[PDB]
């Protein structure tokens, strides 16, 4: 919608933010190297994504700022925190595809799995949570909003390896225990892991810049944007499966990975005594038939459908917290947003 | 000296670091068991080392403040100021470990060795990173400083990860080329992987903590700093191989892992073409004969008594630097430090 819109212009930006991040090699020729490979690495894992939260975090300062103030470096700075919100993006994927022995992103292979890489990705990854911070300075550095974003940034970063924690100790590897697997802890995972930093973080980013600082402005904003983020994961647990990795660019491993899916606690509520036994014995394996076992399970419970019918009504509910809490916010921020991922397949 | 004197009080400030980190459950009880998990990742990665940096900070703020400015509170700041910098130490190691495939550390097993963390180990990491802004947020959020040491500690783990990179990029795996190992080489790995953030980074800390923010006063400081630096990770280098592992409480990888070691840097420099072959032929495999035979080689080659040589007069070199450069700081400061690293074996 106005996202689609604004994208050529998100992505052709990128080349500047690499042409900056790379000018500390001009003033310290002796680590030339180590730029290269950060070059590199930013080429390989910054891009080939929707960009919905770089995105996001644009769409939604058009939406905040009154276009007098809107001058060249206003959105140049925009484009940048935008760009910002994708680079934590990046850190964390290419992180957690070690974490998860994940094998393709983005429809290429893991920048772990590479040949000549493996866990060197471990600071390559930490090297890209290294250039918010840099961008920050470099373009922020003189504005109201500088320290509200640091903080927003980190902040959104903790709760996120808050998250990740969850999601570890919820799924150890081969130790399949289902008592673990409920709707309470799956609700406390995904709010932590990908809410804040997916949807929160880049509005929120968008308010700082906007001078709208205040406590109760980003309350209400959170609210929605928190069961947004919720509706998010759940997509991304069901695609993990049923999506096609033709779209979605990634091969799935929830089941492999013994994870806290939206799939497998949804399915113990619905299953007899009897399948509960098929799953907890196929469960966590990293052997295709047993997956499989599990994958046909969840299709006999029609699982699928239940999704269809979830996502329908928690896009009411949403809809229900934007009538109920976008103001002064333009509804439009919010609803673009939904938009673009509701009946999402990639 | 006034190290030895302030540990203990350093040391028993730890539990208060923990009962705080570990009061964010006491408003989120669905996240108990990422707390419990970030409880246990602390005691065993921030604890077991010698506590030179962390005190560091301490040390200099005593020098550099006027005792009545250091209030109960006051203090307090900078005991934790001192931890922020033992976190980042502890980020550091839990993920160089990985990296390195060491096993030992700080006479323990690595914690991605133990059973049940492998490379979760990587979001544990991370969490340790994040609680440095956590501190820095509840315990100086307030103070003239909190931005100044915010772009000092992210500014200061860019830096350290650009070194890192470099690190890695000099020491590919199953590929020993050794035209790559140089001097000039050696000298910027160090500067950027140790130099900032184990000399500069905790001194400067307490410099901002005292309202000494001035450019030429950090610079000079730095000069100082990071030559210290460069001298510590020769030290590392060594000890990496013909320490005491009862002492230093690691196993030394730099053969394994085909490292631009200090030690191999001087050793082309003396070898004869028949010696160089040795090397090429044992160095950066993992078996114990092909470690052993470029020991003895540098055995032969009576590179101890040249690490002792040149530890001499690096301290020299050094103390010459202090006598140009410490003003208007009291020398105390670099000296404290540099007698409790010289002729240092653990
Ligand atoms: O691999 P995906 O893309 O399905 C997905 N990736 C994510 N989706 C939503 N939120 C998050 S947070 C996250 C992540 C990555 C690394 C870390 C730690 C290094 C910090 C923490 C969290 C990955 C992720 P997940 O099913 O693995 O959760
Ligand atoms: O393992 P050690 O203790 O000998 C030593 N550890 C370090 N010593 C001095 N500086 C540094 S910087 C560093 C490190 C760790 C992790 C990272 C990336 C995750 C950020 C970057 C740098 C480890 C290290 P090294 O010989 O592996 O260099
Ligand atoms: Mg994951
Ligand atoms: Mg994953
Ligand atoms: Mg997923
Ligand atoms: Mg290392
Ligand atoms: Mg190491
Ligand atoms: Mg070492």
């Amino acid at each position: 919608d106005v996202y689609a819109q604004e994208k050529q212009d998100f992505v052709q930006h990128f080349s500047q933010i690499v042409r900056v991040l790379t000018e500390d090699e001009m003033g310290h020729p002796e680590i030339g190297d180590a730029i290269a490979r950060l070059k590199e690495v930013l080429e390989y894992n910054a891009i080939g994504g929707k960009y919905n939260r770089g995105l996001t975090v644009v769409v939604a300062f058009r939406e905040l700022v009154e276009p007098r103030k809107q001058d060249a470096d206003s959105l140049q700075r925009a484009w940048t925190v935008g760009w910002c919100v994708e680079l934590l993006q990046a850190f964390f994927l290419v992180a957690d595809d070690i974490m998860d022995s994940s094998l393709t992103r983005r429809g290429q292979i893991c920048w772990y799995q590479k040949p000549g890489v493996g866990l060197d990705a471990i600071n390559d990854a930490n090297l890209l949570e290294a250039c918010i911070y840099r961008l920050l300075k470099l373009y922020c550095r003189e504005q109201p909003y500088y320290l509200n974003l640091i903080e927003l940034f980190l902040q959104s970063s903790y709760q996120t390896e808050i998250g990740q924690t969850l999601d570890l100790l919820t799924a150890p590897q081969g130790n399949v225990d289902l008592v673990r697997f409920t709707e309470k802890r799956y609700k406390s995972i995904v709010k932590y892991k990908t809410a804040f930093y997916s949807f929160y973080l880049p509005i929120a980013a968008a308010m700082y810049m906007a001078g709208i600082d205040g406590e109760k402005e980003h309350a209400n904003a959170k609210k929605i944007l928190l069961e947004m983020g919720e509706f998010f994961q759940i997509q991304d647990d069901y695609l993990d499966l049923f999506g096609d990795p033709s779209v979605t660019g990634k091969i799935g491993t929830d089941i492999q990975d013994n994870k806290c899916s939206w799939l497998v606690v949804q399915c113990l509520q619905r299953a007899t005594p009897e399948q509960y036994q098929i799953l907890k014995e196929n469960y966590g394996q990293k052997e295709a038939e047993k997956v499989a076992r599990v994958k046909a399970l969840y299709e006999e419970l029609d699982l699928p459908a239940v999704f269809l019918q979830y996502e329908e009504d928690s896009y009411s509910h949403i809809m229900a917290l934007i009538e109920q809490y976008a103001a002064p916010l333009p509804p439009a921020v919010f609803l673009g947003l939904a938009r673009k991922i509701y009946k999402r397949r990639k």
